[PDB]
């Protein structure tokens, strides 16, 4: 089938999903990787490219492709919560308490194709790519991201 079409179908009904729901939605888009390649974008603005396909009133899906040896910054995603799947590679998600003005790194693990990460409300987080190929990922934000806050490391 085709990615508009599949992503009406799972997404589109959700209402206050919780980031359980998010993973269990994203798990079902069949050849999540194949059907998301025409969306993959390069760095534009970001060391990473992202790109925004969807988004109604209670959600939003973002295509993010990380090159290697690069990473988003240290940030929260608001008042939202946070699911994503890696559809090709892998990376590390490293988590972050707030001491303060700035974040200690608290947490690190890696997620692999066909995985997902979780981001609770509040939490902070740095995703990376340690490895040599590029990492592509299916990201899910409820709602739809508007302020996200970038700390400074310890
Ligand atoms: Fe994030």
């Amino acid at each position: 089938m085709e990615l508009y079409e599949c992503i009406q179908d799972i997404f589109g009904g959700l209402k206050n999903p919780s980031v359980k729901d998010l993973a269990t939605s994203l798990k079902q888009i069949p050849n999540a990787a194949k059907l998301s390649q025409p969306y993959i974008k390069e760095p534009d603005q970001y060391a990473y490219g992202r790109n925004a396909i969807y988004r109604n009133n209670e959600l939003e899906i973002i295509v993010i492709n990380i090159p290697p040896n690069k990473e988003t910054t240290v940030h929260d995603h608001g008042q939202s919560i946070g699911c994503a799947m890696v559809l090709e590679g892998k990376l590390l998600n490293s988590i972050y308490r707030s001491t303060g003005e700035h974040a200690e790194l608290s947490n690190s693990y890696f997620v692999h194709e066909g995985e997902c990460l979780i981001s609770t409300k509040g939490l902070i987080h740095k995703m990376s790519n340690p490895t040599s190929e590029r990492m592509v990922s299916l990201h899910v934000y409820s709602p739809p991201l508007e302020d996200m806050t970038v700390f400074e490391e310890q």
